[PDB]
């Protein structure tokens, strides 16, 4: 799907048996999800934001289905106001920016 | 051009007779630049974020040259660890996300 940017690019994702809506964010290095329940297995970390620093938990090897595609990797889970799919997963989904 | 996402989608921008580098960011509604010498007047504003809040100066009808493309719009100036090109401009240079 070619996604024009007049509207926020939102996609449906499935994680840990749950359905969410997430943002395709080319500016994000990692993926960060709003507080959710996960089986695991997790490490802490604080990240960079605008503005401020947020402590997040690091879950690696998480299966994510994004718009239909299966992808595995590390997702941070923190106090985000929105679900963000950063480059770590975008690359697996074979996503691209065109202009 | 076509950009893959293995690395940060950084582009060269000319703004106010100054050359900078910015991050194409599909997840940013607006464009937010680090602090710089911008002529003209601006209105105060506050953008939301992750674990914080940055008060920025809103400037409008500002000429921005992204890659070779020229665009005019609202640019937010403020304290950001990165220069971000948001959808308000992305839309103007015709960028599409594809996956
Ligand atoms: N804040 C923040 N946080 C943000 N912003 C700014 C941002 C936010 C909002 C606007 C306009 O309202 C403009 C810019 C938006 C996130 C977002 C989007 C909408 C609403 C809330 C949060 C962007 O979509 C998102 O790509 C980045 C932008 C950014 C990148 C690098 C350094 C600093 C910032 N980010 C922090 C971030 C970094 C790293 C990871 C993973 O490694 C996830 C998230």
């Amino acid at each position: 799907p070619q996604v024009t940017l007049w509207q926020r690019p939102l996609v449906t994702i499935k994680i840990g048996g749950q359905l969410k809506e997430a943002l395709l964010d080319t500016g994000a290095d990692d993926t960060v999800l709003e507080e959710m329940s996960l089986p695991g297995r997790w490490k802490p970390k604080m990240i960079g934001g605008i503005g401020g620093f947020i402590k997040v938990r690091q879950y690696d090897q998480i299966l994510i289905e994004i718009c239909g595609h299966k992808a595995i990797g590390t997702v941070l889970v923190g106090p985000t106001p929105v679900n963000i799919i950063g480059r770590n997963l975008l690359t697996q989904i074979g996503a691209t920016l065109n202009f």
